[PDB]
């Protein structure tokens, strides 16, 4: 039962963006400021759910503020008091554009050059993050935008619903996250974007972290074809399930990717099919 029209006499809400498990978004106009923003909302009809507010208000309120071009910038939060009880929400950045679960859902896998250009972008993001202290923590399909113009936005930081599918094998055991569970995270939205596939799909969540713990990924260029062995090494190496096997910081990682992008051979290990 409804998010209403204006939210704390400032935001008139326009159209609906997008919805998650927990939130719906909607393009606002900022009255004070004159800025389009999104606003997220907890979602109306869990909205009474003690659950999911006092999980909206811990989560999803808590993302963190950070300035960079590719990041989703958050201006504000509140709480809008409705007959039917608290509205929790977070303004944002507006991004005028689609997720990359949205992407491949809808056209299947990028080019691989695509695919390189976006998830270097997305290094760069994660970069930024952990130079200001920021560990991702929730680096998946859903949270990277690309816009109209084509720009890469990455969104919802440093947040304590959603899948085990880019989860690395530290969280898989409830352990230490550091960069480098962001980098395998980001190896796992890089294999999706160029297979069409995540690495580890299963009948449950608990299945999937179990492979995540203990199985090899089938190397990309198995998985679809157009891919070369060169792209292999630096997804599997992203993918390595001992951290100090991966790439040691997101800079690192889109360094080879660079070098992928430029037809020069990767410094990751090589791998060998067929
Ligand atoms: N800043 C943004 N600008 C434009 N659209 C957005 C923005 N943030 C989110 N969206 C849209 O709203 C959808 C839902 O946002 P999510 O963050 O995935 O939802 P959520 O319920 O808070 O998260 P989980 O991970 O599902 S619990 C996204 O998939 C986008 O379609």
């Amino acid at each position: 039962m409804t998010t209403p029209s204006h939210l704390s006499d400032r935001y008139e809400l326009g159209e609906i963006l997008g919805f998650g498990g927990m939130s719906e978004v909607h393009l606002a106009r900022d009255l004070r400021d004159h800025r389009d923003v999104a606003v997220k909302v907890l979602r109306a009809d869990l909205a009474r759910d003690p659950s999911f507010y006092l999980r909206f208000r811990r989560e999803a309120q808590n993302a963190a503020a950070l300035n960079h071009p590719a990041i989703v910038a958050v201006y504000d939060t509140g709480e809008a008091e409705t007959p039917a009880g608290p509205l929790p929400y977070i303004v944002m950045e507006y991004v005028d554009g689609v997720t990359l679960r949205d992407i491949v859902h809808t056209e299947g896998p990028m080019t691989p050059k695509r695919a390189i250009e976006v998830i270097a972008d997305a290094c760069q993001a994660l970069n930024f993050s952990h130079q200001n202290g920021i560990i991702h923590r929730d680096v998946k399909p859903a949270n990277i935008m690309i816009s109209a113009t084509n720009a890469v936005k990455v969104m919802d930081f440093g947040i304590a619903i959603g899948t085990a599918q880019y989860l690395s094998p530290e969280q898989a055991r409830g352990d230490s996250v550091d960069a480098r569970s962001d980098v395998y995270s980001l190896g796992c939205v890089l294999y999706e974007v160029l297979t069409g596939e995540p690495p580890f799909t299963g009948d449950s969540p608990v299945s999937v972290a179990y492979q995540h713990v203990r199985e090899d990924p089938i190397p990309p260029s198995a998985r679809h074809e157009g891919l070369s062995a060169d792209l292999d090494a630096v997804v599997l190496k992203a993918l390595a399930k001992n951290p100090e096997n991966r790439y040691q910081t997101a800079a690192e990682m889109r360094a080879d990717l660079v070098r992928v992008h430029n037809g020069e051979p990767p410094e990751a290990p090589k791998v060998l099919t067929d």
